[PDB]
């Protein structure tokens, strides 16, 4: 109910939310149908549109014009944006030199340079290039401020979720917005583009910039627009907001545009008809940079334009319908589009099963342009699991292509050639990041990085304390001039036990063999040395890994690799180990295919045994330090320590072993020299965070050797790759993995052909970042290197993305 009766005299885009059943007249009532019956006639002026002409140069100011051009309009703040070119011979901002900005020069009364977001839907990366000749403005912004040529988005690719995650540095899986659509089932509530409860409190988690800003004491304009207002409007209002008294004015504003989206959908991403949103957008961020120089705001304010994510082309000929895959079609509830998510329709039918479902949407046809997961099984990169929101069935659809259930869902509801939502490592899908002002470097390119990594930047640029976020703090420091916040790396928590020689062979019942008695103070004293360490300088490159948790552990050296073996786990928890350029790969001798060897340094109540791997029938086992890379028949035999062992299913052993047989050569003598660190991952509870002892769900059957649901590799060289990976005196360069530990290979279809045809296609969809392996894992690394921490921070939000 809205009593409409009263009025917006004096209160036009009011910056507090007057509550229900007064009227409203903020940038959102419209929205709610709770607008002043006045709001249009006062608040939406438009008469005589939005620019001056020569003749309304000190008019006689008519309150009912939409801008001024009268003597006394910078007074009240409210000329036209181009007031000052036409009737005071000023010029253009984009006409003027770009000249770098030092220091902020602010008027009076600015404690602080205001930030301005300027975010465009549908923003596709490659626009920046191509449509360059069109948008001399954002041209200027981009070549003179700090820009990266592409920003990535969050999956899926769609609005409601990357402009959520812009606004609180987290993932949808932790903020809730996980989709445009959804389904809670606690709630018994769906979330709707179309309608009201898409605006209740309990959907939206996390906290955004403008709660951060307003509980630290930094007053925040409002970011969300109603359609209906017109972006001359919009820019105005802002505009208007930024000549407030000091203790009234907003210091953090957004804008927001429809466009490009709303054309890209329509057109496609580069139909001819996309020039003219492109030049229109550009026209706005003119009127903005000439209103803040009127203001003299222009070299005080700090600028960031923004898109959510980009636009593919798409039509509807490319669809695959669930109903040429499914006989119980009827039963399923799906979320259509760019991305597919299942459920059971009713939840009193006990006749629903997801295994089935599953099976039935597996290569099941020649060119299948979607694949299906349970989403325990998706990339770790995407984090989009833990949420009751996320349905359990998950389709990844193919670029291009739409996922719908029966063919009269897509005629009954072509329309369009555009859409998103795609996995956020497609081309199409990245988009852009610019900013602009004192506190951003000058004429700056920086690397591509991800948007979650940006609220943590606008907490630095407006002086506010981020909300405990997915960022990593540090990671965006090379973006700015000052404000830099200055991390420190985290204390370690568990110690190391350095173990001896402590247990004889026959201590030892592991129901393991090795046809290994086959034996000197030359080669004696030589090897007591590698057990102490003498070659760590060479596989343990970067420090040990810092263990972040409380737990009990042994570093274990040898002569071709380190480890720190969990006591608790029976495995290590990493392996370190350095592959020269000129190293060879070579065979498991035949003498040796079935040996593993007690470790006389472990005791045998911390070790695995081979008889658990012998009544398993499911489970078998691969070693993290791979025997094909020893360095001498001598050093193989550590290779098949007890305590290199690790669980591997019989299906993940032929991705593994062509993993460690041919790819970390290939990786070796392409990088010249790699360092290696592998190991288990256990995240039973698909939350991105390593599981403790208390949470393991599956064991290696009748022992406590507990099974891994993912291994991971992160492989470092030097970014100068004329200098070995041993040898490096600069920045360096990594790609990683976390590979999905399953007893099939279902996720890949082309799987029953040689590994040399599939492997490394799945390699590259499970794609990582060290820090999502540091969160599954509880370990920090890289800790010793010359390089600056906030150099490390950035390396380890890299992502290797192949495209
Ligand atoms: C990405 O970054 C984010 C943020 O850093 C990481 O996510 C965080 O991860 C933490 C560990 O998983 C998790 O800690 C929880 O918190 C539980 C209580 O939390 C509630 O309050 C939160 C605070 O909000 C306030 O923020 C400031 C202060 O910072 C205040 O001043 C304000 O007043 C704010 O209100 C709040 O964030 C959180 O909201 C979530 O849930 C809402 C729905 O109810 C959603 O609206 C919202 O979106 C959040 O939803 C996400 O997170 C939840 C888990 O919290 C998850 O279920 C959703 O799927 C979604 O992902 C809460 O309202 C606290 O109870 C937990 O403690 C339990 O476990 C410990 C183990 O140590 C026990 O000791 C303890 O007893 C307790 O166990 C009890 O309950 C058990 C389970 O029910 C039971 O088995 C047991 O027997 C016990 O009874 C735990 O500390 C953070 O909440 C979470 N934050 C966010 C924002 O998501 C994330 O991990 C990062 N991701 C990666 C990959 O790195
Ligand atoms: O005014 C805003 C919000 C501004 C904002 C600015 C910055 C933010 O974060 C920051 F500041 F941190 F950057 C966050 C929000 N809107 C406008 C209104 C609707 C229209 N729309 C659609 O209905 N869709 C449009 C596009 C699209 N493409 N496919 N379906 C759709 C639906 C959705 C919703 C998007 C947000
Ligand atoms: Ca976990
Ligand atoms: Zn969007």
């Amino acid at each position: 109910w809205t009593a409409t009766s009263g009025s917006c005299k004096g209160r036009c885009f009011e910056l507090q939310e007057v509550g229900p059943p007064d009227c409203r007249c903020d940038n959102l009532c419209k929205s709610y149908s709770s607008c002043c019956h006045d709001f249009d006639e006062l608040c939406l002026k438009t008469a005589r549109g939005w620019e001056c002409t020569k003749d309304r140069c000190g008019e006689v100011r008519n309150e009912e014009n939409a801008c001024h051009c009268s003597e006394d309009c910078l007074s009240r703040g409210d000329c036209c944006t181009n007031y000052q070119v036409v009737c005071k011979g000023e010029s253009h901002w984009v006409d003027d030199d770009c000249e770098e900005i030092k220091v902020p020069e602010c008027p009076a009364g600015f404690v602080r340079p205001p930030l301005i977001i300027f975010s465009v839907d549908g923003f596709r990366a490659s626009y920046m290039k191509k449509g360059s000749k069109v948008m001399p403005n954002i041209e200027k912004l981009r070549s003179c401020g700090t820009h990266a040529p592409y920003m990535r988005p969050v999956y899926p690719t769609k609005t409601f979720p990357n402009l959520y995650t812009l606004a609180t540095g987290l993932y949808p899986e932790s903020h809730g917005i996980v989709g445009n659509s959804m389904y809670d089932p606690v709630f018994d509530a769906s979330f709707h583009l179309r309608g009201r409860e898409k605006f209740n409190h309990r959907w939206w988690g996390g906290q955004p910039l403008w709660i951060t800003a307003t509980k630290q004491g930094v007053r925040a304009g409002t970011f969300f627009w109603s359609v209906s207002i017109p972006h001359e409007r919009r820019i105005l209002t802002i505009l208007q907001w930024l000549s407030l008294p000091d203790n009234e004015r907003p210091s953090v504003y957004a804008f927001y545009s429809e466009q490009p989206d709303f054309s890209g959908h329509k057109y496609g991403p580069f139909g001819p008809e996309m020039t003219n949103p492109l030049r229109e957008i550009d026209k706005t961020v003119g009127q903005l940079m000439d209103g803040l120089k009127q203001l003299r705001l222009h070299r005080c304010v700090n600028v960031i334009f923004v898109g959510d994510h980009g636009m593919e082309d798409v039509t509807c000929d490319r669809t695959e319908f669930l109903s040429n895959y499914l006989t119980n079609v009827d039963d399923i509830t799906l979320v259509p589009g760019t991305l597919g998510r299942i459920r059971a329709k009713s939840i009193n039918n006990s006749k629903y099963d997801p295994k089935t479902i599953i099976a039935a949407l597996t290569c099941k046809k020649p060119d299948q342009h979607f694949k299906p997961y349970m989403k325990q099984h998706l990339p770790k990169r995407l984090h989009y699991a833990n949420n009751r929101r996320i349905e359990d069935i998950h389709l990844l659809v193919d670029r291009r292509w739409h996922v719908a259930r029966k063919p009269l869902d897509v005629y009954k509801k072509c329309f369009f050639q555009g859409d998103h939502g795609f996995d956020n490592k497609v081309n199409s899908m990245q988009t852009v990041f610019v900013g602009y002002g004192p506190t951003f470097k000058y004429r700056t390119k920086v690397p591509p990085f991800e948007n979650i990594e940006l609220y943590n930047v606008m907490c630095d640029l407006l002086g506010l304390k981020p909300a405990p976020n997915n960022g990593t703090h540090g990671s965006l420091n090379h973006l700015l001039r000052t404000n830099t916040f200055r991390p420190t790396m985290p204390d370690e928590v568990s110690r190391p036990n350095y173990p001896g020689i402590m247990y004889l062979q026959s201590e030892f019942d592991l129901g393991c063999t090795c046809d290994d008695k086959v034996e000197n103070k030359l080669e004696e004293l030589n090897k007591r040395l590698h057990t102490k360490g003498s070659t760590k300088e060479r596989h343990l490159l970067y420090g040990r890994p810092a263990v972040l948790y409380r737990t009990s552990y042994d570093i274990l050296y040898h002569t071709d690799f380190e480890s720190g073996y969990s006591e608790i786990f029976l495995m290590p928890l990493w392996t370190s180990y350095t592959i020269s350029k000129q190293a060879e790969v070579s065979s498991i001798p035949e003498h040796l295919t079935n040996c593993v060897r007690p470790d006389v340094r472990v005791s045998p109540g911390f070790s695995q045994n081979c008889l658990a791997y012998k009544n398993d029938k499911q489970m078998s086992y691969g070693f993290l330090f791979p025997p094909y890379l020893s360095s001498s028949p001598e050093a193989k035999y550590d290779a098949f320590l007890v305590t290199n062992m690790v669980p591997m299913y019989p299906a993940f052993k032929r991705v593994w072993a062509y993993f460690q047989r041919v790819l970390v050569k290939k990786y070796a003598s392409e990088r010249n020299g790699v360092n290696v660190i592998s190991g288990p991952i256990f995240d039973y509870n698909y939350d991105g965070l390593r599981d403790t002892e208390d949470e393991i769900k599956q064991y290696v059957e009748g022992s406590s050797i507990p099974v891994p649901t993912h291994y991971y590799s992160i492989i470092t060289s030097c970014l100068d790759f004329t200098q070995p990976a041993d040898k490096c005196d600069g920045p360096l360069s990594v790609s990683s993995f976390i590979l999905p530990h399953r007893p099939d290979n279902d996720e890949s279809c082309n799987s029953s052909e040689d590994e040399s045809k599939w492997v490394e296609e799945l390699m590259k969809m499970h794609t990582a970042r060290v820090r999502d392996i540091e969160h599954l894992t509880g370990l920090d690394f890289y800790r010793k290197t010359s390089r600056s921490y906030s150099e490390i921070l950035t390396l380890k939000t890299y992502l290797h993305t192949y495209e």
